[PDB]
């Protein structure tokens, strides 16, 4: 199915880079280089998409995680992708973003950002 | 670090169990059963956490995606959670999730599902 | 400083319908027509904005409430927008936001929708 | 309905204050005060909630907005909280909450806070 479209080389607003393999298992393997924020260079990801998805013309749901922690720096730090890859002309990967920060107890309540991306396979 | 502390049985308020291995290269990797929704079984899940967090009493960031398709279903859908581990005698993985279906593109403004999971040891 | 700009009809990415006056006092109080969904016509909302926004180029924080009843249709439900107004020649408000129904307690899990609509004022 | 069991003081897991009269017409009027992060006193709220509920055993759905700003500070932000009243001897109002702050564009990716807070009658 999507095995095909979705591997390879993302793009997305900010300028980030998402190289992602998808597995015939329902694995996302491959790494992330954020254009912004504490962050340089590559970081590990991993995920999971429906790989056998539904035939009525709906997208195919994924979501993959990022550590902030390589050898060049550690931002304390994780972000996880949850979206769906919509096929096509236009491919694109359309997502929310959850980020959290390793906080202590008192400044937990602000440990959480929100945020959306969406990646195309140009740019 | 928090290997250890992580890796082993969790479970949420809903009494969803989370089985999962923290590797020394900050990987995650386990199984995961809902309690509630379009679920049966365990699921695959991966995902990230820091691992070599700070050591000023902060929490460990970490992230996870289970797709919603295994043998027995397929809901077409995929949950992140991103969250901390809280280290100690009342230990802790506290999360926020963003659970995305794949819809059309008519339906793709109500495609995704927020809340938060509080996990511990016990129960 | 933004009342003037906020004042007026908005329209989002889904051809909704925001009009909204913005008080000397932080008030936001209008109307809203949602395109999609379980609603039709216009439903009051009240909001809040800054005011006394910072002078060095960032945007000015709002946010404001609907409840899906009116004399049409009572979805049992109500959506949050929290955001900023950009100003310039291309004046935006940016938003991301959450959909909250009344549920069962067994259901509350998935209780909320989240997501992003972007407001102009052509369209 | 719920315009008695809504109106009143309540008391978020951080000891916020929420002081809200619910109009027969669905509004919501009345004072927070945050006992966290860059905030003192009380601030303006509004917001609305439905005021013809299902009797089936559901929830309220409701939402509010404060704006960051009062006569002692202005913090350039603003939060919505979305959620719903469940009435009973143990009465709450479970939310989840977008905390926005205004930022240049640049730094527009990080403008948003997402949490969730539990309001009793106690506390
Ligand atoms: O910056 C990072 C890692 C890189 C994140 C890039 C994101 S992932 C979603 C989005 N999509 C992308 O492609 N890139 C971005 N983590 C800390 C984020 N902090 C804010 C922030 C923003 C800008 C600069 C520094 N910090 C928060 C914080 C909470 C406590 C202490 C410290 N910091
Ligand atoms: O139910 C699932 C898979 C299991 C999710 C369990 C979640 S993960 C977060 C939370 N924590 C847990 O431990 N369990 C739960 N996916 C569809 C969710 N749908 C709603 C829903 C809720 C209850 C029953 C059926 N559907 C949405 C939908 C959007 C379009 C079409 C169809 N459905
Ligand atoms: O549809 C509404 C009211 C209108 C919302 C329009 C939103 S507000 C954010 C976005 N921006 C816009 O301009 N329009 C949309 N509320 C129920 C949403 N439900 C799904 C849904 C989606 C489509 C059709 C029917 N239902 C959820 C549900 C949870 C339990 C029971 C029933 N329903
Ligand atoms: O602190 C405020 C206003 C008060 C918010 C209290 C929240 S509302 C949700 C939750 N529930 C409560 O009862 N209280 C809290 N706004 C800025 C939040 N900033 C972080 C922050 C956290 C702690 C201390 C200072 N800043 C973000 C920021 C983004 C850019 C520049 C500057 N700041
Ligand atoms: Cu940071
Ligand atoms: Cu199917
Ligand atoms: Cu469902
Ligand atoms: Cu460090
Ligand atoms: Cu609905
Ligand atoms: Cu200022
Ligand atoms: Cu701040
Ligand atoms: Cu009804």
């Amino acid at each position: 199915r999507d095995e095909a479209g979705i591997t390879g080389t993302w793009y997305n607003q900010l300028g980030s880079t998402f190289i992602v393999t998808a597995g015939a298992d329902g694995a996302l393997t491959g790494t992330y280089e954020s254009a912004v924020g504490n962050a340089e260079s590559r970081y590990v990801l991993t995920g999971r998409y429906d790989s056998a998805p539904a035939t009525d013309g709906s997208g195919t749901a994924l979501g993959w995680t990022v550590a902030w922690k390589n050898n060049y720096r550690n931002a304390h730090s994780a972000t996880t992708w949850s979206g769906q890859y919509v096929g096509g002309a236009q491919a694109r990967i359309n997502t929310q973003w959850l980020l959290t920060a390793g906080t202590t107890e008192a400044n937990a309540w602000y440990s959480t950002l929100v945020g959306h991306d969406t990646f195309t396979k140009v740019k």
